[PDB]
């Protein structure tokens, strides 16, 4: 039972599905990565199999209108990946209801409905703060966003954080974040936004720090204006975990640390762990930081169960999600159409 | 010009001249030595008295917590909480040393389990399988028995049922900040960081209170007794008004994620921090915002352009006691009556 | 200004256009993209003609290898040599596309070991002592059983006898480059690096070519067939003339310590490198040179000045192949006749 | 057989010496801190126990002057530390004979020479290198060194080169590495020099890729003036290699990765493995350097005996080593006179 390492030849020429499947023999990070593929994979291929369980229980159990599959798989990502190009990337499988539910940080939320009213330029990470400040450009790694995209964003958002008050306070909305993203998304409006997708096919988004970010500053402003609006993290904890709970199945794939990871992997152990995980960071382990923590931690807590075969690909997921989907989802499109 | 040197071991083991010399050693032990200098500056400014028109505008907040020269924001990761660092920072609060703390759920949780029960040392390579077998979660390098859940849900579930009734009969509207004063009061321990916090008026903001035990716990008890809420737009005008008022402000954060982030932030509603300190083992290459350096804050305006912020790159269980022990445990007499 | 944009999947996988896509994707993708750009210049100016005045000082050395427009140096650190990244690297030397090669012990070893028995693929958790007591040993997540060093002996010792020979009565005066050229003519294997490197008149430095399994055999060696010399002296003339009669030279180097610096070093002699790409997953904060920005060399004039080096922070068994997929093996034609 | 985890409580004040054994109780890595503390007095401890072997032929055998001990202690370090004040640090415990072989590369010879003819200056990481490269200023991380420094270094070093060519020549020296680092030692003749002292203390110290810095720079141009030196490689690996295999236990203290990590542990490989052993670096296992390895990588290999307790401190070595000697070798001065 025993795989050797050899890498891609290239006097076969440039055949780019080939040179990415040598990466599972290729060793270290490569190997993870081809492991990777192979479980996201699985997850597709279990998701696809069909189920035959009461349409109507489980959406009771789950106050959720989302139809239950034989996977359930949960995407988190922090912020920056919302900046970078990878927004592309996950609004593609959202917009074809690859995956089941969003987990992502208040920057993750606000930047992809910024990106519908003006764009982030590339830049480069040792660009100095006093001249960038001096005028008025903003620094995200090497990404670059002038102050006038929160402007546009200001000027978006005070009318539907309007509606959100009256409607609060004369419809009896109980607001929530998942529930305000689904709204943004609705209001968004446009099909270059992750949120869009997500709101029209009914995949909702977990952010339960929602205020530390533009979105925030918004929110705080405006509340001086029109005060009243309540966002309640308790409800989204109860939608989150019956996902994980009344779940046939289910997948991790996390880009990133933080309160996305955390999040995810806390609400899998309701059910005793996530049956496939895939992580991409580049944090590590030695600070003891949950962020860092190997798939292996989460297995003592029952985050991820025993059996499972969860990889982590030590990798900028700028680099390599996109590959990643490429040789997973974006393979399987048949079938998700 | 500052030349380099290293301490030299002929003069024997003279511990306070040993830490001076990190500042000429080059490397992290220079930056270790410019957070020292930031973080005496904090003080300093800090034991300032306030002039007449600095202490009408400081008066400006509703805070119990009487004002000084210098807000001081400690933000800090859940890791550290497992970790012996819980005992530098309860002192730091117990001595009213610092005003406003940041931390994620864990960082709360873990504290007020360590007056039920201890944390152990482990290591890093210990197997989730094994582990899990034997109910033992592992954190980094550190271990806490599932014992140790069962004992806080026996302490909490009460309080959460006193809660909801306070809720329902005497209109107290829970936030994240208002819940941590609570369970501070209620563990009732001077081991406890929340227990001098709530004591001292040093309000907390754990925006995403939700994940972790604490939601756990919310989540079961809202099934038996449903419908509490957990604000995070009221604690959101709090803590930004902490930093608005402020007549100068340090950061010294520990980590990265949503602590770093939204203390961040709220600095940038003054248009930035005067003093800062990074303690994080964090890159920047992957565009994270825990991996920025404080140049990049610069260029928010989260931290002042005529500032001198340092980030140490370590773990800040190795850096931040000696690090208190160089400042703030220097001046314990200015801090105590 | 270019515009953050990711890979649209909704256009099927284009493979080309999805690599071409990192550029505007951000972070490391960015990076990555400036690397494709960064070497196909150096393959541009390779290509170029050498005029009359160029050809003639360049044509001022005793190397028999046809002088280009553009001198290129590839690095390596051994545990790529052991992984797939040896197939990359030996077509790139097997069709003349590099001009000097730098690399640790390990990495010559470990190329002429694989022509005798493979490499396997593992994991980075498994245990020493069980390895140890079954007699594999472990690289990474790469594992190789201990017959594989008894086939090297056997092949490598009978060698050593004709080298010791040739020196004490043929007058031969033995470096690791020289060392190296004949290890890969013995060799006699198209799938070794060093085969084709001799065979195309590609020197090979590797300055502590005793520190490995080549240094064991010495060693044993040393005590029945006593005097065998290796000079490092000539061999950092022969570098160092590589750079300072270039007409240009371009750097990739792949991983840290001593390939990095001596690569680097030798351009200084030059007052710098026209290109460069450094790939590897080393930080800067500790200060060592293998976590140094392209920028650091420049303050030295490793780098010039007019230069645009750029740093992918990767683990190159990941990015290497994709970079010579979008340069090199795209001019293939080029390199033939 | 539990230890619980407990940090310092600075309500007991300021005594430095409890806050640093309490970082064995703290956590992550000040309890791998506390457990280096642990692995260093344990090789004092074997090294000053008695022994009652033949004292000529070990000399015979090691080809060395030096007198066995108990425990033969080698010590690594990169060249960034001997830039760094560390250098004041290394020369204290060799100028107390307190280790027996070193184990470095160029720049850590060369820099420790220079310093004793004109000083390094503290900057910081991000100077830009096109402005420093302007001013004659060369930047090794947060670290400055004029050019002046190394003309200063040439005027010193020529003459030497000058010696070394005529002993070679006209009384049979055959220069190696370690042979010509006692010769510039001797000739420094300044008690700061670490090498001053190593050859006084007949303590070797081998670097087997010596030309790949400064002295390679002033060897190459030397040589075009007084041709003919010869640095063998070969007699130093017989040299280093003895030093293992007739050693009655072996202890490795290592700080950073590259050659100097490897050529140790490799040593150690030929008595079957180092008894005790110590790393303090930041690199990471994840791309599958040997930089990164993790200690239980060497046990694999034979290169720590199974039965070792290794440790490593993922932490820069310019904030921890000082901390290190100070509770270890500085604390056994007494003996060590």
């Amino acid at each position: 039972e025993s795989t050797q390492v050899r890498g891609y030849d290239f006097n076969r020429g440039v055949n780019y599905r080939a040179l990415l499947e040598a990466f599972g023999t290729t060793g270290f990070q490569a190997t993870n990565f081809g492991r990777a593929v192979q479980q996201v994979n699985a997850m597709i291929e279990k998701k696809l199999e069909p189920l035959s369980q009461d349409e109507d229980q489980h959406a009771d159990l789950t106050q959720s209108r989302r139809p239950l599959t034989s996977c359930t798989i949960f995407l988190g990502y922090t912020s920056n990946l919302i900046s970078s190009g990878i927004r592309e990337t996950i609004r593609y499988l959202v917009q074809h209801n690859m995956v089941d539910v969003l987990v992502t940080t208040a920057g993750g939320v606000e930047e992809d409905l910024i990106k519908c009213l003006a764009p982030t330029y590339l830049g480069e990470f040792s660009l100095r703060g006093k001249e960038l400040r001096e005028n008025g450009i903003n620094r995200i790694g090497n990404l670059l966003v002038p102050n006038e995209n929160y402007c546009k964003f200001e000027d978006w958002l005070m009318p539907i954080l309007d509606q959100m008050v009256m409607e609060q306070n004369t419809e009896g909305v109980k607001w929530t974040p998942s529930k305000m993203i689904a709204r943004l998304g609705k209001e968004i409006n446009n099909p270059e936004s992750v949120y869009y997708w997500a709101q029209k096919n009914h995949i909702p988004v977990f952010s339960p720090a929602l205020t530390d970010g533009s979105l925030g500053d918004m929110i705080f402003f405006h509340s001086y204006k029109n005060p009243g609006l309540v966002l309640d993290i308790v409800e989204d904890l109860r939608l989150i975990n019956t996902q994980a709970i009344f779940a046939k199945c289910t997948g991790m794939i996390i880009l990133g640390g933080g309160v996305v990871k955390h999040h995810i992997a806390n609400a899998n152990l309701m059910r005793n762990g996530a049956d496939y995980a895939v992580y991409i960071n580049t944090a590590q382990e030695f600070d003891g930081s949950d962020s860092g923590a190997r798939p292996d931690e989460a297995v003592s807590w029952g985050k991820i169960r025993v059996d499972a075969q969860p990889v982590k690909v030590y990798a900028d997921a700028s680099l390599v999600f996109p590959l990643l989907v490429a040789e997973t989802f974006a393979q399987k499109m048949d079938a998700f159409m």
